[PDB]
């Protein structure tokens, strides 16, 4: 008996809305015969192949199909022993009919050999183009007809048809007919057609017709014709009542990658670029900004030139083109201007960002103020002052043009005395900075950013497309169908790991390379370690696909899911802005988070030199070790209910 | 005489390798007939159903449906006048069958009265369940039968079926047949019926054999059964030889979003929940900071008590810990050790970020050193002094701990004077800083980054959403099968443009409220052109949409398109840094962006209070109408040529 179904029963949801799709059902396919199972509707005839194959299971009642249950290894059920061809075309796009035919013969166990001789028969037999063809360039029926010559290549024992022939030419269904005729004939071989058409199964030795979930009637056609005395069937019909396979795995997946030009340029050019345009805009020093200056101890010519002369001995002849002299030349472009009241007057439009107006007898009065020192008139310090009027809506601007405004001053205090021989230690604030500790005097903030920008790039790109590969297979049966074919999910889990694995490898030879190579990120710390870090979280982005793609069934809700959770992280893990200026309850909440102990830890190595050792540094290597866990935890106990 | 179909040549192809879809084909449909077109794959016939409604166009010869030409004038193809079946299920989810016949009977115009009539007739006739279960909720063989029932509603004088049986029970098939052969009963009413099943054809008036792209002949089944002599037709055919129809579409349109919970909370609840995280963890001050104090004018007790007292009149006692009482408390803790390298080990571990080291002798080498002047020895020079080893690796906690050591000791020199009756203006640096034109002395980041983060959510929620919207659609059917219906591609557009407007609308003011009410962030300016300015961002994101969505087909590579080109904008548009900060070249290439010059605009109406006449102000006005066209021009040229 090539199957043998007893007393089944199935129900499908929750007791609120029960659906009795099989109740008492019984079914006999003895060998070397075609067996036609015909049905109203599109779903018990499904559930019952699904049955058969193995990839669902019977609340009620007993199978015995091959030899032994299916799925059970008392039976080849799934494996090289059964052909399956799916209601929907579960075929793979960017490949060839050549290159479906050696997967799927790898997949089976084939030699090189017979698949070549199995290819050439088939593509004659059935009448298809040429081998080279991509079967995303092919029509319906060609499609169809591919998806048909793949369950034929490897000479099962057991073939079971969903619909073969429904809009086929109907030479080439009647030469279909004869090929399944001359198979199944005095031998082992035995077919299951499943279909709508109730006039195309006249030639099937056992016809089956299903209705509320169970057989009225399972005879042979003419007995089933002269028994009920109708003319035809449908007023029959019309009554009132293991290696091998890792290696196939393989060259699938990164084949998927090479045929789809967006997919490369997604998550291999995108990094590139976003690493080139982060370390040429982000925090670099502004390096454009003007002054209006009014230096009334001069004579006004241009709004571009003063004429800023003077001797550089002593004597102190002017001591405000002096000071001018020392003011950084970077950052800072000098405009003149005749009138306190007409530089003040740039400032409020967009001309300028501060206003200088040194008055007429500043030199008289900071001689008269340095030599008379600790009891100054007050008209001397009033005619001895600088008096800067600056525009601080921009923080980070503002904090440049006060910090190079007084550094230029005590560089100009240093010297006036030292050229009248005076040590220039006398000019110092007795707030003395010693040599920093970690770091210089001139620190950047593309230093501070650049550690979270690596982590995030390496860890969404992950999320994205582990998700994406995984719903976009599940929903077109390739999955379902590679089961049958005997691919256990430990193998389809393997692969897609070590796949991602070399993804996320490349990806970070590019960043590090850029970051710091050629635009010079300093790395004190040991880059053996920065290497492993970047990869484990590469490891933990992918475990967070896993649980996406478990939960979500359409593309454009795993994507809400994605994005709706790299924004809120992206603004408390710390990458943009330090975490100490979070209050203290918030700044709990944030440590658990994914990447906020691991910016920490990669901070620490690449900005101190720190060690493993460090507890700071370790850290950030136990985070994500639990998080790796936990989502795969989360992810195993979503598919145990659902 | 209803449809008259002459040489109709149709091909595909960029004459290279053409496909010939169609040839010389004759057919003619005579009214009051059942017609049933029997073609084996399933483009031919679609190809020429869709010519017949008015979809497409021919190549060559006449086309004459109903009295004229599809699509023009003379005829009501599109309209009222034909009812359309598609191939695919081309109805709403989240859809009530009543809400479904209501939606298309206001399409035609007819009375909510009478569609009740109608619902109730097709409901008892289609045998379906009660009206007010989902569409979604419905199996895929009701589904079908609802589908139907929308082509059958408004009685149209010409029906146009697509494969009404697939897998419906041949009980409701009889029935269903017998509906078809009552309804065109010597009356004004045909059938256009189109099937792969040749079998149940038997019942047309009509039989078109289609093969090759052309009719191979066209006459009633009993004379082509008679004059061929065969038994079935299978072996016959083997042959080796306005106002109404805006308000519908609205309701549509707010009711799809209103039934997806995962929509609502996406673009209505993330933006909200964006705001709070940004407004509580970027762009605040450092806090927690930590100093270790090593204090060598003071016994040693604990590490966290030094008991540090002192006269707060006259005669400086100790001065070390009069020091530290001006010490900011914010932002610095205080922590004693015994040894001054003892305390660097504590920052050069993570348990502090400076250290401070007073020595024994600096009570009498201050007051020795500001009560001599310029004549002090070296050596006072060295005991008078604070020795600060700072942890300058961070930029932004760097410049908090030198701002607030500097500004201490000013409070601190300035209390010195003052208390023993001299003037505080003595302690003060020639560099005088005067009022602030615009802003204040203690600027915030936040209020530099609030204006860039306001745009760029709203910009980018609506190409998200826009582009979504219009690609579910158009690959789904919904599309085609109202444009039968008579909705004109003007009211498609019209309702979407409105429909995202009050959406934009009621996002900016979520964002604007959570941002200025709660947070406090300041608004200078008028609050009339932040709100024009914020939704006229809003109509160019949506802009945006339509080049994505007419560029791409598939939902996955609209997804990248729109996110490999929102990464490089952020980067390049100076929201988080100042775009001063970048390389000239860069700078002027960054400013033809589409939100540069809206974020600079935006920024000047909050931080300064600049009106509409300001060029800095009115420059971001110009540029967002400029890229509106500029996407609109796209979009129309790509529509063009695909
Ligand atoms: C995917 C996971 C990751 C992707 C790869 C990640 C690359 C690597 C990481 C890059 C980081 C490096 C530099 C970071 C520094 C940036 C500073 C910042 O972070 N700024 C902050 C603040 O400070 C920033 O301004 C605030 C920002 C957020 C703004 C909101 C934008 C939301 C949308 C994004 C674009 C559209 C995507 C299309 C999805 C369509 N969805 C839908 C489908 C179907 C339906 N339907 O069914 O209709 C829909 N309906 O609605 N939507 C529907
Ligand atoms: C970085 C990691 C951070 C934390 C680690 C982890 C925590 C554990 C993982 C936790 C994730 C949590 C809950 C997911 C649950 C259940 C979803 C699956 C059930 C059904 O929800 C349908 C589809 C999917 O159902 P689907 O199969 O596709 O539809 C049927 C198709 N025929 O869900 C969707 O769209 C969700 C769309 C997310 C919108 C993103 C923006 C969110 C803004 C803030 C949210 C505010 C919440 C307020 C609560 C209001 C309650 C009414
Ligand atoms: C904010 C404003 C920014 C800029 C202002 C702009 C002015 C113009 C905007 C122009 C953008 C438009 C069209 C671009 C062109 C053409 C795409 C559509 C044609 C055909 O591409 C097929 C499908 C589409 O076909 P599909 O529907 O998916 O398949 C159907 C199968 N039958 O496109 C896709 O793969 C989208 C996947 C995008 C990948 C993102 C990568 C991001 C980093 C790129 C790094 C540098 C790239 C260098 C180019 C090298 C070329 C080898």
């Amino acid at each position: 008996h090539a199957v043998c179904v007893r007393h089944a029963f199935k129900q499908y949801g929750s007791k609120k809305n029960p659906n009795h799709v099989l109740s008492d059902l019984n079914m006999t396919v003895a060998k070397g015969t075609i067996y036609g199972l015909l049905g109203a509707s599109g779903c018990g005839k499904t559930t019952l192949l699904s049955c058969i194959v193995g990839r669902r299971r019977l609340n009620t009642g007993e199978i015995w199909v091959l030899g032994g249950k299916p799925g059970t290894k008392g039976s080849g059920v799934p494996g090289k022993r059964v052909g399956y061809m799916p209601q929907e075309i579960a075929l793979y796009g960017e490949f060839s009919i050549k290159e479906t035919m050696m997967y799927f013969g790898w997949i089976f166990g084939m030699e090189s050999s017979e698949i070549n001789e199995r290819l050439q028969f088939l593509l004659n037999f059935l009448d298809l183009p040429s081998q080279n063809r991509l079967v995303k360039n092919l029509s319906g029926g060609q499609q169809r007809r591919v998806s048909f010559a793949v369950a034929l290549m490897h000479d099962p024992e057991l073939l079971i048809l969903d619909e073969p022939t429904v809009g086929v030419d109907p030479l080439l269904r009647q030469s279909i007919w004869n090929h399944l005729v001359q198979i199944t004939k005095d031998g082992n071989k035995t077919v299951i057609i499943t279909t709508h058409y109730i006039e195309e199964a006249r030639q099937a030795h056992t016809i089956g017709l299903m209705r509320s979930g169970k057989l009225l009637a399972e005879e042979s056609p003419h007995v089933l014709l002269s028994m009920y005395g109708c003319q035809s069937l449908e007023e029959v019909f019309l009554k009132l009542s293991s290696w091998g396979k890792i290696k196939a795995l393989l060259q699938k997946n990164f084949l998927r990658m090479w045929r789809n030009v967006g997919v490369m340029l997604f998550i291999f050019a995108l990094p590139v670029m976003q690493v080139i345009l982060f370390c040429l805009a982000i925090g670099r020093d502004p390096t454009g900004l003007k002054l209006a200056i009014v230096n009334h101890e001069k004579n006004y010519t241009n709004q571009s030139y003063q004429e800023c002369s003077f001797d550089y001995g002593c004597k102190f002849s002017y001591l405000s083109c002096r000071y001018l002299n020392n003011l950084r030349n970077s950052t800072i472009l000098k405009e003149y201007y005749p009138d306190p009241e007409s530089a003040v007057d740039a400032v409020k439009q967009g001309h300028a960002w501060g206003a200088l107006y040194f008055t007429e007898n500043f030199t008289d009065a900071l001689v008269a103020r340095m030599a008379l020192g600790k009891d100054a008139d007050p008209e001397t310090l009033d005619q001895s002052e600088v008096r800067v009027w600056l525009d601080m809506s921009n923080q980070q601007i503002g904090i440049i043009l006060q910090r190079d405004l007084q550094l230029s001053y005590q560089d100009f205090a240093k010297d006036l005395l030292g050229a009248c021989e005076q040590n220039p230690d006398l000019a110092e604030i007795p707030i003395s900075f010693k040599e920093p500790i970690y770091g210089s005097n001139k620190p950047s903030f593309t230093d501070f950013v650049a550690p979270g920008v690596i982590l995030t790039i390496v860890f969404f790109l992950a999320v994205a497309l582990t998700s994406s590969a995984l719903i976009i297979e599940r929903m077109e049966g390739l999955l379902d169908r590679s089961w049958v074919a005997g691919v256990t999910p430990g193998e389809i889990l393997f692969s897609h790991v070590v796949t991602q694995f070399v993804v996320m490898c490349g990806q970070t030879a590019l960043v590090l390379i850029f970051m710091i190579l050629v635009f010079g990120v300093q790395c004190k710390g040991d880059i053996g370690w920065v290497i492993v870090l970047t990869i484990l979280q590469g490891l933990c982005g992918m475990c967070f696909g896993f649980v996406i793609s478990a939960i979500c069934e359409l593309e454009r809700n795993a994507i809400q899911l994605a994005l709706g959770s790299f924004y809120p992280t992206l603004l408390l893990s710390g990458v943009i802005w330090p975490i100490e200026g979070m209050p203290t309850v918030l700044r709990y909440v944030s440590t658990f988070l994914p990447l906020t102990l691991a910016t920490t830890s990669l901070r620490a190595m690449l900005t101190r030199g720190w060690s493993i050792a460090e507890p700071a540094v370790y850290y950030g290597f136990l985070a994500t070790i639990i998080w790796i866990v936990a989502f795969l935890t989360i992810s195993m106990l979503v598919l145990r209910f659902k």
